[PDB]
């Protein structure tokens, strides 16, 4: 029912479901997205909403170019999006469920349905993120350098969002249980 939430699903997980075709670079035509949303019963949707959604997103979730749009990260579909300039901070956060900690302590942070593992520089974001699946959020502090030495590359997809294949258990510097 939320336009943005729905848009991110279309550009990250199910284009065709809405008749939208994406390139390897992840791009899509705004018009094609608009029609697709209309055919899905969103009658009032117009191209300007889509631009508004993209230009006002706080996380910098989307990108635009000559009548096109794509998500910058969070894809569960194979796609290639180039990173943004800027070395990562020494520590990056990642939210999740306390219930996931037992496993994570052993295995570390695993991929999930998304292609790569996402890490945020914003503590607040990590919380709301954890709060999205299951409750009793547990935010983990990830030592980036530790990752780089593990050889795992850390790429910047948006001002506050970065990704890596996985986070080794040993690169977790702190676990904070919201229940404590
Ligand atoms: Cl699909
Ligand atoms: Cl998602
Ligand atoms: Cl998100
Ligand atoms: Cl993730
Ligand atoms: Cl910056
Ligand atoms: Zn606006």
């Amino acid at each position: 029912v939320r336009l943005s939430k729905t848009l991110a699903g279309i550009l990250r997980h199910h284009p065709g479901r809405y008749g939208v075709r994406l390139t390897r670079e992840g791009w899509a035509r705004v018009s094609e997205v608009v029609e697709g949303l209309r055919k899905a019963g969103w009658s009032w949707v117009e191209e300007w909403h889509i631009v508004g959604v993209a230009l006002h997103d706080p996380k910098g979730r989307y990108e635009l170019r000559n009548g096109e749009i794509r998500a910058r990260y969070g894809h569960s579909i194979p796609v290639n999006v180039e990173p943004l300039p800027g070395e990562p901070p020494p520590i990056l956060y990642h939210g999740t469920t306390e219930e996931a900690l037992p496993l994570i302590m052993e295995r570390g942070i695993m991929r999930g349905r998304r292609l790569k593992v996402h890490l945020t520089s914003s503590l607040e974001d990590a919380v709301s993120t954890g709060r999205r699946h299951g409750n009793l959020v547990a935010v983990l502090l990830v030592d980036v350098e530790c990752l780089r030495r593990r050889g795992l590359k850390v790429e910047r997809m948006s001002k506050t969002v970065y990704t890596v294949d996985w986070v080794p258990p040993e690169c977790i510097a702190e676990v904070r249980r919201e229940s404590l």
